[PDB]
């Protein structure tokens, strides 16, 4: 039970921390020294390199930003050559299914049991150890992996074989974008026609218009004091990241010749938002398209 | 406690029936004799006319299909002249806010305490007495009215003053259209990329993509055996009616200069569906835009 | 050949002026005194009222902003009662077809030969006498009317019977909104991928992407020095007015159960623009949604 | 002046034929023997291979279906290694800019002067030698290349440096999709509100709604007897190919973080069309989304 952890960013750091607090030994690596230092103070050893970290490890976990970086790091010279014997590889970044199926197959072509296990939840849930994993790959691996997932998270869904994790993640987050936008526009329509935001919200929440966002993440400021909207959209899940996910969803749709009118429109709208300088705001900042007075 | 009930259609009939089973005396009227006859056998007296029905009544309730009909019936000669003294008027049709604010004001201009109380739920909920009412108007009236609402329904929300009911209803149903379409496209994207429908569904339901439709009304056939989708989209809430509601939502948005990119797109898509001959199918038949093999 | 002219706004004033410069006697009226005064100095008599203006007239022409005002002014007390015997009525405002068919029928119900003759072109074309008329009604009337249309305009299309004018206008302007937005997004895509605006423009203009906007009204600043875009979107055809027209198009679509995914989306986008404070800018200001650096 | 021609499909065959009829010697190759045979009968020699064809050639021209195939054929073993000394390479397929910039750079890394020169026009224009080329690369190459372009085409635009051709093409065809859909929906709106198709068409063509499609490619059957629509959408430019182009446009937009609400919506709609079995119909078959009676 010795782990290599590569990628200690907004999600990487707290996930790696919860693994330490669970009793695992970690070799961490990250392009950014202050991130390695964070985990070293919490009781991990820094590895000189991804390669180094991996040399000696039972399981290798990566949490990096996108497709490029992940394929880069696993795909020759690439660390995946240098990797290991009977080691469990857990690829938890959110990347394009194609990109994950490719990496999986190279895992196969080396006996390595790998899983794509993208995460849903946020920085707040990464810290609390309550994240949701969506996993492609063998039940074989999964069960070997479960004890780790349980340390970093709560709901563990087996979504299918190589790539299924990414597929479910992409599908889920696209629908999220849609209901969030749908929620922001509905919110602003009622308010503009005379309704009190909080009243309108509760009605739709308890009704057929009900959805995740209205439950826990209202885009309208004041409705939920605890939400990004009530603090001018700071923190939370970046608009820029949501756009990326939507981008991955487009990629999947084109492969399957799928039609995604709402998702694609949502994407178009998030890009507008990025034009308006909101890339680093919470994705609910999409509310600003409908309300000026903000 | 003598009621005039005008409009005994898919929703009207069971609502009027549950009022009888609650111990109210009703005078019912409907352009269609077999509908009056239904309620007469269950123990109501038929009224020769809307006017007749109303003559003698404490409260007048109407459940008609659209704006036209409702304004027609209340708006001169129109029955609203012939109406009553201290009688409670309950307008439960789903109509345009403008149209409801107009009628309210004429109620005012005659001392009549009126409420707009559109219903959410369906034929199944109208029968079970579990409907949701969304009410504009005075708390004054509302409390007088509550005992009736409780007989026909469960959740009773006071949404605001004259017209607020219609506003909340329109807002709610537009978001519904959006999440349902968003749900159908997401469902079909995952399936096309190799996922099992039922698996994908549960994941998104328990996750940030979660919504009313995934909870209780999955558009994908087989996922929920109890749903319209599992019986080729028969019964339920008509696609044609959803289009109407979306139409009312557009109306509200134009008055308030509101932007509704998702709702308007949803509308565009429902009209396509009507072109394909699906007007009388359940609104989840929207799933057919994404899946051919059906 | 004595004319009553009611409505002397951005379009009304120059149209009425070109009628005077053609040798017609006018009785003008407008809620705004400085507008009547403009036409009085150019050689028209002010009428105390719409009614007054009309009393004595061979033909009555109106150029008002919307449906409300036009129905208001013609529809009882309403001036249409007070009107005339064998007088030609020319309704050149852009209003909803329904609204125009209603007015036409009241014209019928009084022997008055009326035409709906909405105008396409702008302030610049109203001044030059080069406007395009799109006419519903009888060939009978039309030919009687032609000499006036020729004085105020160039292309005169007979679009059909009562209401056809408005229908063609609405259809035309909706497609305009679409190609203009389509032009602005394409412009900004090429530029962002390294192309020179002017080069990209000429290519698409001469090619299958070619359209009115690229011919004469490029939304990209610098491409055409003569265009609103090259002068920060001042003057021209207001964004607010385009939104109104799109609104009328929605109205027509709902009556005919027509699907308008592009038009409706265009509408959604124009409303966003109005939220950003651009109501009084030229409709090509839609370019600002795609380009920040502006 | 000896040419290697690789790819003799719908566009490849007639382009290669017009080069022969211009007095060039060709070595042709194609995975499909009947296509090589076509060009052999018209006076070309078949090459055993892409490689063979190229060995001996002054200029190498390729006209293949997509990104995959083109990168495949040029990108190692890949034919681009085996290629040539001071030979002119003309890559006329429509592929993703990224994909073209990559290939260009490998051309550089071997002294080979290459151009991306995607074609606009159709099978009919490929045959007539009237195609439009949109070219990225050096003026240097271009002028060397011009005499060939003139043999296969008419308008030759220099769109910029490496990749610009593809960029302009993608931008142009996305706007095309938009105006075509915009044209089909407008057509069907007017007809549904009582207008004669042909009348409505001419009005919008001569007016601000005017565009390429209305000029030469009306999607409404009967309007132009010469058009795909008048012969049930057979022949012309495939719906499936248009979807591909839209896909490439999405790719470019994501790289530049560009917003393309109309293009993306157009894409969503074309995919629906493919679901309905129309992949091999002319792209104007999009008209069928708005008109059932067809
Ligand atoms: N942040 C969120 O709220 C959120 C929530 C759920 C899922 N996700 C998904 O998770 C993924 C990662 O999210 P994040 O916010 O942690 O990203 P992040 O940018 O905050 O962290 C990525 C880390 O990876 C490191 N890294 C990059 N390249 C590396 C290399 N080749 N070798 C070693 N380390 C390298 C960086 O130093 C950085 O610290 C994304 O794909 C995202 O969509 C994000
Ligand atoms: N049906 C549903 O699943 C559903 C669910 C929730 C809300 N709604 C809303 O409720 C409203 C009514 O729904 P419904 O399904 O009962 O409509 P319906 O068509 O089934 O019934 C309307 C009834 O009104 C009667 N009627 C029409 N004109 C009349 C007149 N002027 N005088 C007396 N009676 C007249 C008709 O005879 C008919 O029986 C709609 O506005 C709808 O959007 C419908
Ligand atoms: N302005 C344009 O560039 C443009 C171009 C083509 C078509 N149109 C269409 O033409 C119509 C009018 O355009 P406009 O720009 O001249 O509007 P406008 O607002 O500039 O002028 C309308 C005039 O009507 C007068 N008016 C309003 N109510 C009146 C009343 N009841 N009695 C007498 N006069 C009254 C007002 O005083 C005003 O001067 C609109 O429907 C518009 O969509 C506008
Ligand atoms: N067809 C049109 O109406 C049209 C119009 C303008 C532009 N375009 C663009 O032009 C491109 C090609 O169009 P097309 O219709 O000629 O395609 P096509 O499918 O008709 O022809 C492609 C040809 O390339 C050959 N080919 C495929 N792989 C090969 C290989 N590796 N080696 C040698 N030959 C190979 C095939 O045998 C085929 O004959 C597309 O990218 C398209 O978007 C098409």
């Amino acid at each position: 039970k010795q782990i290599a952890f590569i990628g200690l960013g907004h999600m990487g750091a707290p996930m790696a921390t919860n693994l330490l607090k669970a009793g695992y030994l970690l070799n961490v690596f990250d392009l950014v020294q202050s991130a390695v230092d964070g985990l070293v103070a919490a009781g991990a050893s820094a590895a000189r390199s991804a390669r180094d970290a991996v040399q000696g490890a039972d399981v290798v976990i990566s949490m990096l930003p996108a497709s490029q970086h992940v394929e880069g790091l696993y795909l020759d010279d690439g660390l995946l050559a240098h990797i290991a014997p009977g080691t469990l590889v857990l690829e938890c970044s959110t990347i394009a299914p194609t990109s994950a199926r490719k990496i999986h197959a190279a895992a196969r072509e080396r006996g390595l049991a790998m899983l794509d296990a993208p995460v849903s939840g946020g920085t707040a849930g990464a810290a609390a150890g309550t994240l949701t994993f969506m996993v492609g790959g063998d039940a074989e691996a999964l069960e070997k992996a479960r004890p780790l997932f349980e340390a970093m998270g709560r709901n563990i869904f087996h979504a299918g074989p190589d790539g299924a994790g990414q597929v479910a993640k992409v599908c889920n987050n696209q629908l999220l974008a849609v209901l969030m936008i749908g929620t922001a526009e509905a919110m602003a329509l009622g308010v503009a026609n005379g309704l009190e935001a909080k009243v309108l919200a509760e009605i739709m929440r308890r009704s057929s218009g009900g959805n995740w966002a209205l439950e826990v993440y209202n885009p309208w400021p004041g409705v939920m004091e605890n939400a990004p909207a009530s603090r001018d959209y700071s923190g939370g899940f970046m608009a820029q990241l949501m756009a990326k996910d939507l981008g991955l969803a487009q990629e999947a749709a084109q492969a399957s010749a799928s039609s995604t009118p709402m998702g694609s429109l949502a994407l178009s709208l998030y890009r507008l938002l990025l034009k308006q300088g909101y890339a680093e705001r919470d994705f609910s900042v999409v509310q600003k398209l409908f309300d000026p007075t903000q």
